[PDB]
């Protein structure tokens, strides 16, 4: 199966630290509906060899168009780097979409948490989950700057941590969610964020409050000091060792 070249139509501040790329274009052909918070691979090109691959949310889809947020972090890397260069016209190629992932809706009441990374992908499930939704999001981000006016039902409350610099050792997010009032119910978790804050997130749940993985999702999105070559890795092998 062949990539599709696809072009980008404009380039958008939403924050300091998040670019939003709107790409289209005739490659775009027949790419199916319905796919926000669906996973798309970018392709970057490696001389003499394969192409590097970058996993990226689709954050909006229209039938012309798709949007992918950036987050710009620090150590640039081929998308991030190529995100802040990405002229209007340009090219370039993508794989996907990848099979998303929302909470499980059928749960008495519902905890969203993740870094910038899942940001786009927490916005798609805010903005489907249904009008009287109860329970909690809490979102780490870089600065104020970066906290964003997301569409959420009212009785979901956004809980912002601002942290600078991603800690190693996991802390924040799950540190801010413990202080969080557990309701009545059985509640359904979504998570995504760096390897060591979700592994800190999952050991909290499984020590505190076991829940079934049908409605437990943890994903590390990305870790400290590995590229996503190096993190796939590290990521399969934590899986493996979870799962059995
Ligand atoms: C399912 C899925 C969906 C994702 N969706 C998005 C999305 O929509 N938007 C988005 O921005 N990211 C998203 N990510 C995370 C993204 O794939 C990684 O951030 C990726 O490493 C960025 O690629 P890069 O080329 O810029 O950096 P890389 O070449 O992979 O890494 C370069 C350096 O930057 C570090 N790094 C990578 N990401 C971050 C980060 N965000 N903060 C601080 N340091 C970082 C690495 O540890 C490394 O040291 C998603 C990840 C997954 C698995
Ligand atoms: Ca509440
Ligand atoms: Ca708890
Ligand atoms: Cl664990």
């Amino acid at each position: 199966p062949a990539p599709r070249e696809l072009e980008v139509i404009r380039s958008t501040y939403i924050t300091p630290h998040m670019l939003r790329i709107t790409l289209g274009g005739a490659g775009l052909a027949g790419f199916p509906a319905d796919q926000e918070s669906a996973y798309i691979k970018l392709l970057f090109p490696q001389a003499g060899e394969r192409p590097l691959m970058r996993t990226y949310t689709i954050r909006q889809q229209r039938d012309d168009e798709i949007d992918v947020d950036f987050v710009l972090h620090d150590t640039d890397g081929p998308a991030s780097s190529w995100a802040k260069t990405a002229q209007v016209g340009e090219l370039i190629q993508i794989g996907g979409p990848g099979l998303k992932k929302l909470i499980n809706f059928e749960a008495d009441w519902f905890l969203l948490a993740g870094d910038m990374t899942a940001l786009p992908a927490i916005s798609v499930n805010l903005a489907k989950l249904p009008n009287n939704a109860v329970g909690y999001a809490v979102i780490e981000v870089l600065s104020e700057a970066d906290i964003q006016p997301l569409v959420h039902p009212e009785h979901v409350e956004l809980h912002w941590v601002i942290n600078p610099e991603a800690d190693p050792e996991g802390r924040p997010l799950v540190e801010r969610i413990a202080q969080l009032p557990w309701l009545a119910g059985e509640p359904a978790v979504w998570i995504a964020c760096e390897f060591n804050s979700m592994r800190a997130l999952r050991r909290h749940f499984k020590q505190a409050h076991a829940l079934p993985k049908s409605h437990f999702y943890t994903s590390s999105y990305w870790k400290i000091g590995c590229n996503e070559g190096e993190h796939k890795l590290v990521k399969q092998e934590d899986e493996q060792l979870e799962n059995g």
